[PDB]
């Protein structure tokens, strides 16, 4: 409609994935060569389902701060033949909060799903399914189930995705630049 999803559309369509795993199916963000992210309740193991396509795992790491605290992001490296789009230099180096989001989905059961969140919160902490978690991205939207791995944008910037709600509420794992150096 707007400028704003106008740069969720360009990520979507060029840096998402359909991750399936025993937990069943995200919207997996694509960040840069074979690496991708995916919440950490997905459970990803040795195999993976990439747009119903049978892709071993090369490594997968669920993400932790230096307090040794839940981040609830898990860096996926895909045994696929193709790159993503490197957009690395979209991702914001320090926390912040943020007007004006879009929360993308990309699933069979929600394809082609933008939702204007408006206000994104720095929150911090949150008890996330009973498990203490930092750097949670709050927004007055009420999300359902179907939305984890959502893509959060700005005009300019992949901030964070989709991990969780309350029924009012939804909260957004940030992504920070410093995750994905190499």
């Amino acid at each position: 409609m707007g400028p704003g999803f106008d740069f969720a559309q360009a990520i979507m369509k060029k840096n998402t994935v359909i991750a399936r795993t025993e937990k069943g199916e995200f919207t997996m963000l694509g960040v840069y060569d074979r690496v991708a992210v995916i919440p950490t309740h997905a459970s990803v193991g040795e195999i993976i389902y990439i747009n119903d396509v049978e892709t071993r795992v090369l490594d997968a790491c669920a993400l932790r701060d230096l307090t040794d605290t839940n981040l609830e992001i898990t860096i996926v490296k895909l045994d696929r033949n193709q790159k993503f789009r490197d957009i690395r230099h979209f991702l914001p180096r320090c926390e912040d909060d943020y007007n004006d989001a879009v929360l993308s989905v990309h699933t069979s059961k929600f394809p082609n799903m933008y939702i204007p969140v408006g206000q994104v919160t720095n929150y911090g902490f949150l008890n996330l399914g009973g498990t203490p978690t930092h750097r949670i991205l709050m927004y007055n939207f009420p999300t359902r189930a179907g939305q984890c791995g959502g893509v959060v944008t700005t005009t300019g910037k992949v901030i964070g995705i989709h991990v969780g709600g309350n029924g009012a509420q939804g909260f957004a794992a940030m992504l920070l630049h410093s995750y994905f150096t190499d």
